[PDB]
């Protein structure tokens, strides 16, 4: 029950453990909620190295990693692409979708996938799932609803908190190995 | 009066209950007032998802939004085009011109209307509607001029929390649906 | 003694009463330190709305303003013509000479200009003026030095804070007209 | 043993006299972790101007400074050009390579070298050097590892803060010259 971010109950352990598909949303939780956009249509997303640390120990220590998320992007399919994440589905609100899709192509069971969000959107998958996550700064009627919250803000390395977990609960953190890109 | 961001007057509350439209300041409201500038005369903004969240709830929720800013840039048009704002005032810096615009176009009384802003220059216009707010960092002498201040700051969600305020006092809170983006 | 940001001293009011220039840095002062950097070559630099609608009111309440730094960016050029700058010095980190042209070309005795900095290279300039200032978060060994500590960080509003305690000595903080831009 | 940023210990203060170079890490010590992505490829990094002043105080007084990082991008070696830093390592998996080539190329001891950190892939290089740093919001298991936890955070002036110590230990902070770029 003792991890660096401080105690978890054994309950949230126990579930972290089971853990074999990790689903993220992205804004405000692989980021601080923030699009930038410019006059010539350019836009930008910030995304923090400590998380991809995180993703790339996850992908290397046998936990799938997908992302859903309602806005869609070229710069998201590049940051996948960064990180060696091979499951994306973005322009979905509808997220229920997205998870049917994606259980029944990899062949898990719900109980079996965690998922990190940070608004009401996420609640319906979220409440399917065996570990839920909020993020620290998630929309306040969310928290209480979650497994577990972050103690890391969205987009300041609540991902790689979670990913730090449930590596932790497998017995496979001390030997993780990840590049912090 | 109970609200997940922490009580509320009965008298805000029972002005939020009668609005119909939410006019909206940019630069320190749907932003943390910062302006980016490039060497080849590049512009961006950032603009908040959770606030995409409230404002889409808003609009499907018989609340009209509209934006007056100082400013003006193509970018402001395209976030607006993102979230279905058909209401858009840019390079205003007489704000009850705009405000006068949108009573007539709107068919709508002072009392309906709730104004955010973070300035001296959006005083005008609130001194005049039913629910005027000041996001939580507003300029200090603003903030104890209007209805209502934010517990959330300029840019990190202080539009949410006002789109939520409106949802719940109209009792619509619940059933709202919208698009984190 | 009184002011929307807090006490300050008899002397520091006094100080402000007497000001016919504001000499500002960018970097941690109009900012809060960042430069942004691109694979192209590119430069943005982000700017607080806040200190345009200060910068605007100074200017027009006979106060005029200028800006000595030591990198050199066009969009600094673009910055200050938003703004009616007319006196930029960039590229200067020896900020004597370009302060010694400044009195020159104004006529205008030290002890009637205000300086905002925020690290060491500032305290040659600062050393010589009616009323230095270090923003909240200038560097450790330069706050101590300073006649006015701003409450405000750099970037975030500090120069607004300058401009309202100098508007505010002057009275001339009720009456002054800006745009948030 | 008193410094600007609080009191230090003897063991740490006489490590950081024998330093001759300093290597950085980049993304979360010179910057705050966030990497910046657009639709056409765009990138950009922010890093802090008061870094900037602290290394070229360090490079003008008989401190090398070298940057090992795993990201790669042209905009790191344009940061390098500003500040005159002409040993830069990136895409770097296993940060000894470099490390060893820089006591190689420069012909120093490890006792010599000061190493500033962020995440557990910077440990193995930390571990064998005279003055290992952790920034003040460096992942938790990399904080209790190394000699000095700065107070300052990645990319608001860790680095600064870590060249004003070796400046000081030295008996060269008084005199040092740098320029805030
Ligand atoms: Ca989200
Ligand atoms: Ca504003
Ligand atoms: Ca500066
Ligand atoms: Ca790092
Ligand atoms: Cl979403
Ligand atoms: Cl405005
Ligand atoms: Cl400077
Ligand atoms: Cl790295």
């Amino acid at each position: 029950l003792a991890t660096c971010y401080g105690p978890v109950s054994a309950d949230v352990m126990a579930k972290a453990e089971n853990i074999r598909l990790l689903i993220l949303d992205v804004d405000g939780v692989l980021s601080d909620g923030l699009i930038y956009m410019g006059n010539n249509g350019e836009e930008l997303k910030a995304f923090n190295v400590r998380d991809g640390y995180g993703i790339r120990c996850a992908l290397t220590s046998d936990i799938e990693v997908a992302i859903i998320t309602g806005r869609k992007a070229k710069l998201v399919e590049d940051r996948c692409a960064t990180l060696g994440i091979t499951h994306l589905y973005q322009g979905q609100s509808n997220k229920l979708i997205a998870f049917s899709d994606l259980l029944e192509k990899l062949a898990i069971a719900p109980e079996n996938v965690a998922y990190v969000g940070d608004d009401l959107i996420d609640w319906p998958v979220m409440e399917k799932v065996g570990l839920s996550v909020a993020v620290a700064d998630a929309h306040p009627l969310l928290i209480p609803r979650a497994d577990y919250v972050t103690r890391i803000a969205g987009g300041r390395g609540a991902v790689r908190e979670v990913c730090d977990l449930l590596l932790l609960a497998q017995g496979k953190l001390d030997e993780a190995k990840g590049q912090s890109i």
